[PDB]
């Protein structure tokens, strides 16, 4: 009753994604819309929960490379429908994107950064790790983008 899929084979989808993500992260469609049509068959990779019927996105996540890791991926924008928590559904799309990134990318771990929701990953499997940075050196995060109450993860899949 419910299939979760990579976005770039369904772009149909693409619209009612952006709206869940901006619901949550407020930015122009636009900018989501470059996120999810940058999605492929490596990475990196958005996936989106539906139902049966794909008349609903209920879930999505983005799986990214990470420069210094090429058995790696970090996991970004995780966010559940609002009117769908709470029900099993991020555990479910959280649990379907590692068998993703282990059986179909081979990869071997999978990171995260938060802010406040480190009891929801902890409960998933994942453990506190080192700071680690998506980006190689040819990278400058503006620094108005930091923030002191990150915390990393991570889960060996
Ligand atoms: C890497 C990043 O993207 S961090 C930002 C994470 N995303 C967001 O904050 C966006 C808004 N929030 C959401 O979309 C959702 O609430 C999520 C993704 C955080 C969790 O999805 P949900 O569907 O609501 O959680 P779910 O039903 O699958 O519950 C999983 C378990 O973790 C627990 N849990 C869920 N959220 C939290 C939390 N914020 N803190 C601690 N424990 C939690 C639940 O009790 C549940 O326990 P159980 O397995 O024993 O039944």
């Amino acid at each position: 009753p419910f299939n979760v899929v990579p976005i770039h084979n369904y772009p149909e989808l693409m619209k009612d994604t952006c709206a869940l993500i901006n619901a949550e992260w407020p930015r122009s469609e636009t900018a989501r819309m470059r996120s999810l049509e940058a999605s492929c068959d490596s990475l990196p990779c958005s996936l989106v929960l539906t139902t049966e019927g794909m008349c609903r996105v209920i879930a999505h996540l983005k799986l990214s490379p990470i420069n210094s890791k090429k058995k790696a991926c970090f996991v970004e924008s995780v966010v559940v429908d609002k009117r769908h928590r709470g029900q099993g559904f991020g555990k479910l799309i959280m649990k379907f994107a590692e068998d993703y990134c282990r059986v179909v990318l081979d990869l071997k771990t999978i990171y995260l950064s938060t802010i406040d929701q480190d009891g929801f990953y902890e409960r998933i499997g994942y453990e506190y790790c080192a700071p680690i940075t998506m980006y190689g050196p040819r990278h400058c995060e503006l620094p108005s983008l930091q923030n002191a109450k990150k915390k990393y993860m991570k889960k060996v899949l």
